[PDB]
Order: structure tokens, then sequence, then C-alpha cells
RNA sequence: AUUGACAGAUUGAUAGCUCUUUCUUGAUUCUAUGGGUGGUGGUGCAUGGCCGUUCUUAGUUGGUGGAGUGAUUUGUCUG
């Protein structure tokens, strides 16, 4: 459920929604939004 | 398996209720069958408890004996 992102062989996996973490992101358009942060949490782009 | 929710949608609603979408929750719960649970739902003509009224008045029982076949009476009475 965690295989979406662009998976790679020999030996690195890289990743992608790159997270701004509170002490993956959703991405629909603009913002970026955590969904484990118990504060919601909005950065446009 | 279920949960928390941004900005729009939708709504009186800064209830993510349900969403167009996509991040998260980590076995608490969901799915159905049985069965519980709760109510200022019905019944005071199924009841308890409490209060009012009959009744602010002076009244009410049984024990032994007497009367009567008996229900009952006498005691509880003329003054």
């Amino acid at each position: 459920v965690l295989k979406f992102y662009k998976v790679d062989g020999n030996d690195k996996v890289t990743r992608l929604r790159k997270e701004c973490p509170r002490e993956f992101m959703a991405a629909h358009k603009n913002r970026t939004y955590c969904g484990r942060c118990g504060l919601t949490y909005i950065l446009n782009a």
C-alpha cells in the first residue's frame, strides 16, 4: 500500500511525495498536506 | 477491519456528515444472526412507596363467657 514510489533495483529505492513533518503528503494541486500530523499543515507551491 | 482531517464541493453550520480527489488510523471495531440496552414511550383498571380525602370527627378490634339454627350480636349501655 506504500508501493507507489519510483521503485528501483540494486540497491536504492527512490521515494515520492516529499514530507514536511511536524514534531507522506497528499497532492491534488498547489498545497502539500500531511495526514498523520495532528495540527493540519498547509504550504502552497 | 474501523478512525482523525486541511482547502473547495455541499450544508444554517470552522458537524469530514456525505463527498470530486488522496494522505492517514492500526485490530479498540466493523458484517450478519441470536440477545441485550435505553426511554418524560403506553398502562396508576397489573403494582410498590408517598400524599390527599372519607374525618378534625371520636371512633375501631379480637380473647373467654352469655343470646341466636344462622348472618350477627352483647361487651362498645337507660341517665
